């Protein structure tokens, strides 16, 4: 599923990511911007530590979500990585919740260094209603 970009911020924030520890709403939707598109069925492989990245977040499988074949890999949010690859991202906004968790925070993916830190990203929630 390719979500709308308000669509998506309406589910992001009935999710309880709007400041979930410190994160706009808007940052969340850069992310995704970035990162997939919206689209929750992507997936990109990284050849060289044969790991994974899925979903609309692009979650990786080599610390947090198991898909059996990622040498040596963790899987802290507990999930297969299928459960990224559904059109409905409950399971994949609580992953992302526990990536934050982390010391990093948002800073977890280089994509939102690149593209959303130090950046306007208030575009992304206009006339969204949230």
């Amino acid at each position: 599923k390719r979500f709308e970009r308000c669509e998506l911020a309406r589910t992001l924030k009935r999710l309880g990511m709007d400041g979930y520890r410190g994160i706009s709403l808007a940052n969340w939707m850069c992310l995704a911007k970035w990162e997939s598109g919206y689209n929750t069925r992507a997936t990109n492989y990284n050849a060289g530590d044969r790991s994974t990245d899925y979903g609309i977040f692009q979650i990786n499988s080599r610390y947090w979500c198991n898909d059996g074949k990622t040498p040596g890999a963790v899987n802290a949010c507990h999930l297969s990585c299928s459960a990224l690859l559904q059109d409905n991202i409950a399971d994949a906004v609580a992953c992302a919740k526990r990536v934050v968790r982390d010391p990093q925070g948002i800073r977890a993916w280089v994509a939102w260094r690149n593209r959303c830190q130090n950046r306007d990203v208030r575009q992304y929630v206009q006339g969204c209603g949230v």
